[PDB]
């Protein structure tokens, strides 16, 4: 679990998205695994907008965060599971380091903020939904 607080916006994966975030929905995007949604309170994170390859993650099943080396965002097969059918989800990073379902939401950041959030993982990889090119979080 976890989330992305940026202005008035919530940013979740969007398989894990509550009847709240649905009912206060401003964009979706099942091919990128994102949902965000409307909040009254003002947030307190700050995205990156930049091409680094290189941050930390959190990761909840270990209580740790790692660093890691991100490929650049891109269209990456993933099984099919509860939520999805086998698709190709977009704007994905894969990285080596732990992950397990439970560690989606955790956030990945570099030196200038908030990259993106784990979505996928496999056998020692570990997958992050960017949201860089998300300029309209900003204003
Ligand atoms: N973005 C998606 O389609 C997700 C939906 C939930 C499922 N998903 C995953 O990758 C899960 C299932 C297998 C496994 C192993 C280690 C870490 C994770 Br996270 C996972 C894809
Ligand atoms: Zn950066």
């Amino acid at each position: 679990s976890g989330a992305i607080y940026v202005g008035n916006y919530r940013v979740v994966n969007r398989h894990l998205a509550t009847h709240n975030d649905w009912a206060n929905l401003v964009w979706e995007d099942s091919s990128r695994d994102l949902l965000v949604s409307s909040t009254t309170a003002q947030g307190c994170d700050t995205i990156a907008r930049c091409d680094c390859q290189t941050g930390v993650y959190y990761c909840s099943s270990r209580r740790k965060h790692y660093p890691v080396s991100f490929s650049k965002p891109s269209l990456i097969f993933v099984e099919a599971s509860e939520y999805y059918p086998a698709r190709y989800q977009s704007h994905l990073m894969l990285a080596v380091g732990h992950s397990e379902p439970g560690d989606c939401g955790g956030i990945l950041r570099c030196q200038h903020g908030v990259v993106g959030i784990v979505s996928t993982g496999g056998n020692g990889l570990v997958g992050f939904a960017d949201v860089r090119d998300l300029l309209w979080l900003d204003e």
